[PDB]
Order: C-alpha cells, then sequence, then structure tokens
C-alpha cells in the first residue's frame, strides 16, 4: 500500500535493483521526502511521507513517517495527486511545473539538472507492488 512503512522498503530495494535509475542519479546528493498533505478521511490525519537517503544512484534508506518530515528536498501534494503520479495517470514534471506537486523545500534550479532522474524516481515507484 502507498506510503506504508513496507512500501518505502520495497521501493529502496527497487531503486537499488533499477540500472536506470543508478544512471540517472549517478551524481545526485541528498534525502527527498514525498509528502502527503493531512487527510483523515484517506486515514492520514497528520500527513505522512516516504523519506529517502539517495546518493549516487543509490538508496542508501527509506522510511515512512507520519506527520512532518526532515529532508533536503520536500516534494508535497494531496493524496488523490500522488496516487495519480505513482500509478503513471499524471506526468511528474509537468505536475511540479504547475505545483500539483508543490516543491516545499529545494530549489527549481538545483533539482532542473537531475529531470531524468526524477522521471526514473517516478518509473520505479509505478513498479512497486
Amino acid at each position: 500500500e502507498l506510503f506504508t512503512e513496507a512500501w518505502a522498503q520495497a521501493y529502496c530495494r527497487k531503486l537499488n535493483e533499477s540500472e536506470a535509475y543508478r544512471k540517472a542519479a549517478s551524481t545526485w546528493e541528498g534525502s527527498l521526502a514525498l509528502a502527503v498533505r493531512p487527510d483523515p478521511k484517506a486515514g492520514f490525519p497528520k500527513g505522512v511521507a516516504v523519506v529517502l537517503d539517495l546518493w549516487h544512484g543509490a538508496c542508501r534508506g527509506a522510511k515512512a513517517v507520519e506527520g512532518e518530515a526532515e529532508a533536503d528536498f520536500v516534494i508535497e501534494a494531496d493524496l488523490a495527486t500522488w496516487q495519480e503520479v505513482l500509478e503513471g495517470r499524471l506526468e511528474p514534471l509537468s505536475a511540479l511545473m504547475r505545483g500539483l506537486l508543490e516543491l516545499k523545500k529545494g530549489t527549481i534550479a538545483a533539482l532542473a539538472p537531475y529531470a531524468q532522474a526524477a522521471q526514473e524516481l517516478v518509473k520505479v515507484a509505478r513498479e512497486v507492488a
């Protein structure tokens, strides 16, 4: 199930098994939090997030956190939006540009050069059980 500890762990593993992501993020450094805004109806009254400890193409660790999460980059969105993105119904780069996926911490200037890594992060997420 999305945004659960089991998912976070399976995602980190999938990223480490992805040669495409590994190549795309070869020089990437920095943690990334995928945050879901509070949604009581969905069982996330305080919000939830998956925080990825990413480094040079690898995932050194992941974790699902209830509430606010700390990271070098934080991308926040409504659960429905994340469901669309992580399921391939919404393209991530355009979603970020329109603000559907909101960059809460970090700058576009710093993230722009890693657009392919972002595309791969999302493509890999889609393949997680």
